[PDB]
């Protein structure tokens, strides 16, 4: 009712879908149905992948300098509309005003910048034989690739998934979350604008089973970027390999490790611990859900969490004093109040909320409390298991061996991080912890030069950083004889 | 038969299998048992990951240079053992003494020779973000790998994943193709006494369906790498993804395209040709097996091939003077004969070959003669189809920009060349073929510095070159932050 | 007095000089005075040091981002100034307008631009030792660096240099050449309107002999990159090293071949031949002024070089339609003219040219005929000396390996290229050929993306590309200890 | 004298020198006389040219990988003859037994393994322009070479100059130092027992003055690298520039500051001051020669440093417990003895030595005791000018911003390091020292992996690591036109 019906974007301009069928658009910060959104059909796919295959013709045919100046163009649109996209995406996701017009585009833009620079550094190799031979070696554009989004930053993922395949110089076709669909098709309008040639960047509306399922079979898309869950992860990697040997990026879940050590300052341990968990209401995959802290040091350290979780100011996503909203959905509410009931039922000490808040408006939204659970242990479900919503277990340790050893025992592997002072502990301690992203004294901080990705069950391949925009090429070596050829026939 | 049993190598040394069950591996030159040997249980795949954990610590913490040494100690061993090992090499296969002196062994380990080098190499990145602030990188190894062999190219193969993964600090656990076990069980022997640590290279012998699985389902195991067919690729990638989102490297089979330009040198084109089509009896997954020439040279064409076709030395592989052997086995043999007989009757035009060698003591091996069909179109089985025998399919072709397109229309992309003394036609030509390994002038060369692997269906990352080092370990990025933090809440 | 006194740029601003000194800048085509222009002082040196000194601080302090935005806007703003720029540089310079508004400020602001992109792209390297100690690197500023430039591309020149220093995080002090000051000036303001602190591009104005020299000689100054001719070259790197021992960027003259191999088309020949010689009317470094010939194409070639040279329109640089102006000064073409006389002495044979232009309106300029000598031999002082005017010298030779042997007898070593249809051909001579710059079936193009610069005595170091940039940066070692320390004592 | 006279060294066999005249060398323990020595001429430094450029060529006509197994071979007999080569050393230097056979061999035979290794991964880069032009580069040899040694550490910088260049396809002319000539024309032996080609690697002996001044002058050397003094490289430096335009490397003196920071442990840093001032006899060129104590641990500072000086057993360098021996010289034992007088005079407090040792037989050798000043101030001649003998200068300072200015206030920059146990200040404070060797709790360790030299006056260039073997090649840029070419005449 609010929003016009959003159609499927092929070939630079708003296309009907083939299929008859639509799916609403909710905002979860008062139940209010945002918009009608078309879902594409198997032929809509066909059509969006025969745009993909003649547009990725017309960009890779530019010079490198012209694909970094369309770029570049679209990065300028971008800091230019912050403000009015950082507004959907808060109405779009519940997320605050706060955080949307200082991070998500900032950041998406960030990474998008960055590569767009990039695109004339892209090169080969050269290697001599001997004085008749030598080879060289391409790397050219895997051609059609597919992204497939999450729901948690929709339009910054959109960025730092296409960024790197657009500097690349492939076409890209992309799939929002059904939860959140409508800055992405906000990206497909700017790109277009930026002189994007038509095709090069096509958007898919629908649902992970249909349309997602119907992108990681298609013959024709070379490689498959995915954001989101582990067992969802297994399945979308499995479909892109029976189907036709698709090469894959997969950025996944984790429950991430914070070690405190005995020499840090309580008030740094107790900023990180809080920044770790309860950003973007403890949605966000890096997150240190399991803070360890000294035996000698818990009681200190949990009066100056429950201190800082006190003074959250849960309010309004429109509201711009507000710095905690709803979760993304309603089922996802009822999946975090799902651990919560599991935490309390397994002797884990809850220190404070745990309960949904509903007072006055609340009711019409999707709001947990900010909740942290004390005194944990390594069996509980809770500790084990990925919750993805404002939930912080804290547990005590006796030795820096034994936290270590604690904090690898897991399928995950995606961040980790260490509170200390001293030299030879922080680096020490670092070089011996699982993750593929790690801190030390800070947490969060993704910047767009450091490559992010998971170790283990979390992750295949990385985000960000020179190496993610070489992943996106395919490497053809050429050998070329100067001399004789020498049969044994 | 010939030789004592052979039994899985765990942890430096020989040990008994607990399946209670064997298979023969047999000489497909003359049909006689080489030898009986051990299938491993899903509890020695167990021991064998828990041996290759605890190796591959040893393994690990050892200096740079130290790795380096004990790498070159076994390339030193490789080459005192050449001629030996060329000789087993021999039997298991059939290929001729002649390649397997001169090729197998020897380029093995030139690439074994390259990683030694190389090792004190690997090194991470280092990026300033402010002047309280910067990042660097470790690339750590991945842990346990696991390599799944082919048969034809036994111990090159080994050697050509195996050296990759040492060099980088992992332990790799091995399985050699059922059709030729032997060899794979020698190497392991090498990296022993050259002072590789007791558990850092294990063998599994046995089937794929059910060992080739159980390394693929492992939870511990990080990463594979498998060289073989499409179809089973996509099983074996599919069963790496679902189980615990393993990272992948597939080596997998084709059907090449071999363009000779009518300014090509006629005799450089079929020797090139006779080559790319007949080196070990037809089955090496880069072979050239579609051949496309000019209208006007079709019959001065087929006149070079006929000649040269006809002076092939097919026999004993046991004997120097022979350059043409029997195929890997019987099985095999079978298939091959099947393809010959579909040409036949889709009526493509038989020049040369085109049945099983049968006289004397021939008909006691597995002896296709050498087959070439011309008068070829492309919706023909034999044109379409990998056959990994040795048969060459001629099509006729009239302009450049078809040939490319017909060589272009396929699901794989492994290979590509050409045949040209023009030098603008040479680099246009080749860029537009969409092949991982495409040569100019010449055929099969493939140099430790030169990555290799497949477009599209033909495979997913790269063997050899400076590339596939950085691809056997994980990235590790550290941020270190030394200002003060900043909490929002 | 076309324009007004021209002053010294320094701290984002223009400054009286304090040496009481000036100089006139002439238009070449007309004798025009186009303005008065200031000396700097020893202490106006000294004053631009200090000023370079603390911008640096301020432009090293900022984000890598920071810095490429930055030089980003200076592109733009050059974009826009294109043909402004262009006019100044052919008042200055007397090139044709058709070169300066195609060629001068596109591929100087090309350079810049792409520099501008790899800001954030430069880093550290990252060295594991052991368990208890590694290495990072860092790539620091080198501080303040001095750039001294040419007058035959005088913008382009102050581009070439100053982009890579800026990108690297330096303050640069720029030298025009005396004869060319006006568009360096134009630089310095558009540094300053991007965002550019101030004092880190300044500009000097004055002689080689006296404020080149201080700029050599001054102990703050930390990397010295120079263009001009050799002579001066060993003048400039002898008094760089000697002072206080600093890094020093060369790119001087040369003598370079063009080898035309017998199975050229002869119109593309000639082509690039007369491209090679009488482009910026022969005052390029890189200019193919030894062009052989084969015996049995020497007179069809002739023909073809006599036919293009007679077409060539010299006149007014003013007038879109000119594309041969005069030379850059009087001084100049008296320098060439005895040259042409040393020719004619010599008993080269004149194809054509060899005089001054003096009729109508040409006698107020420095016009000289294009000229091309033929039946030159190889201890010709026209053969063997750089003229730096449009002066062809033919050679005819027999065999390939007398011509690339005759085309390396030389102390230069700037650029060489061959016209060949031949793959094998084409690579194995341009392999052969002593150069830094080699061009395959063209000539002059010169990519952002190429390294450019001189073997033997026509150069010290590299300008453009990915090489370039690293080297204004000094690189720093760090060894962390996080482990016990051990004396022998 | 102990041993026969020794020869020039020149195409794989000693020649006799053209001079007519010898020089001897000195034990520095005892004044014997070891040998005569022939000086090279002018004209055997044309025979020894005219042989590197023949053998370079047969050097550079191998494969990498056949670079790369002679150079193996020759550290295997390095490795052989360790305690050989040890032994000789020592008595030429008069270093102890305990040091050469422990680092100088041990260490120099590590950087040419290293280097060995790395021959085949030398690469050049591929940049595509657009469809009808791309660019590659190759990496070639520069040709002839020179390397100018010094008297600290004879053998093993023989080995550090000539590894890289040797790796990277060049042969080598070496100047030892007059001092020191004796181990030098061992290696050449050990080369040529290796299988490296007659005159890539030649021994020129005599002194700086005429040998080392002939081979800066000469045309044909491409590039010279010399280790000794500022004043000595400025001079070095200028005449390899203006002779010929040479490439260069410089490795240089310095006056290095160790800042112990108060939070440091006491015995941890002055067992780092000690090995830091008197390993070598206090002749290192990395010596921290100024150690900057905070003012309120001055007092306990100077009590740790005495007792580890009291008990240093300075001896016969024959006799394995000694652990400090005679200077290299009687002449350069006067000069250390003045600046001990100049510190005496400029009222310094002596905390131990500052004499010769002269009891019994030590009067017949070059002894000076291990010697600490302190209250020492910034302009005091002992803490501005390199001395090069075991004298400590101890500098009280108050804040950390301070202490980094100072360090800093000098025209060296060679090394540096701080002690200190924080992550923080670690980090920060070696961030701001403008040094291009840094230590963090450790002092002196120079793996082959890490690029060693000096910032401002003490070098141009670095040694060891991947970016010197890049620095033993030339930059080679190939542009191939594949399309048509556009003339303007
Ligand atoms: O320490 P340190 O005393 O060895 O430092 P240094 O006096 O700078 O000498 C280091 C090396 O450089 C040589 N050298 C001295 N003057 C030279 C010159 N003008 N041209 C070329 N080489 C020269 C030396 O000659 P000597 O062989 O005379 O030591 C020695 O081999
Ligand atoms: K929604
Ligand atoms: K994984
Ligand atoms: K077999
Ligand atoms: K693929
Ligand atoms: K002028
Ligand atoms: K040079
Ligand atoms: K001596
Ligand atoms: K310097």
């Amino acid at each position: 009712a609010r929003f016009e019906e959003q159609k499927l974007y092929i070939g630079g301009r708003y296309v009907e879908a083939s299929s008859g069928a639509t799916f609403e658009t909710i905002n979860p910060a008062n139940g209010e149905v945002l918009a009608k959104v078309q879902r594409a059909s198997r032929e809509d796919v066909e059509r969006a992948v025969q745009s993909a295959v003649e547009g990725q013709k017309v960009w890779a045919a530019m010079t490198a300098m012209q694909r970094s100046r369309i770029l570049r163009r679209a990065v300028d649109i971008l800091r230019e509309r912050n403000d009015e996209l950082a507004a959907l995406e808060t109405l779009d996701t519940g997320k605050p005003l706060a955080e949307t017009r200082s991070v998500d585009i900032v950041t998406g833009a960030d990474v998008l910048e960055y590569y767009a620079g990039l695109v004339p550094a892209i090169e080969g190799e050269q290697i001599p034989l001997r004085e008749t031979s030598f080879v060289y070696t391409r790397r050219e554009p895997l051609g059609v690739v597919a992204g497939i989004g999450a729901w948690n930053y929709p339009v910054q993922i959109a960025l730092w998934k296409s960024a790197p395949a657009l500097a690349a110089g492939n076409a890209m076709i992309f799939k929002p979350s059904e939860v959140t669909p409508l800055t992405a098709l906000k990206l497909a309008e700017i790109y277009t604008e930026a002189g994007v040639p038509d095709g090069v960047f096509n958007v898919l509306t629908g649902s992970g089973r249909e349309v997602g399922q119907w992108l990681t079979e298609h013959p024709l898309i070379e490689k498959i970027s995915f954001t989101g869950g582990t067992s969802t992860g297994k399945k979308v990697m499995a479909s892109a390999s029976s189907s036709s040997l698709k090469e894959v990026t997969m950025e996944l879940g984790g429950k991430s490790p914070l070690i405190i050590f005995p020499d840090a300052d309580l008030d740094r341990a107790a900023d990180i611990a809080v920044m770790a968990n309860f950003f973007s209401s403890g949605q966000v995959c890096t997150n240190g859900t399991r803070v360890f802290i000294h035996r000698s040091q818990q009681a200190r350290f949990e009066a100056k969490v429950l201190e800082r979780v006190q003074r959250i100011r849960l309010g309004d996503p429109q509201d711009e004093n507000t710095n905690f909203g709803p979760l993304v959905s309603f089922p996802h509410m009822e999946s975090v109040l799902g651990y919560i009931e599991s935490g309390k039922a397994q002797k884990a000490r809850l220190l404070c909320g745990g309960e949904r808040v509903t007072d006055g408006a609340f009711g019409k939204g999707a709001y947990v409390a900010p909740t942290v659970f004390t005194d944990c242990r390594d069996d509980m479900t809770i500790v084990r298991e990925e919750i993805f919503g404002p939930v912080m277990s804290i547990l005590v340790y006796d030795d820096e061996d034994e936290a270590i050893r604690r904090a690898n025992d897991t399928e995950y592997g995606l961040a980790a991080g260490v509170v200390t002072q001293d030299l030879a502990r922080a680096h020490r301690a670092i070089h011996r912890l699982e993750a593929g992203i790690c801190w030390i004294n800070t947490w969060g901080e993704s910047p767009a030069e450091m490559p992010v990705g998971g170790y283990k069950q979390s992750g295949v391949g990385r985000e960000n950083g020179l190496t993610t925009l070489a992943h996106y090429t395919r490497i053809k070596s050429v050998q070329v004889e100067l001399g004789d050829y020498a049969s044994v026939f």
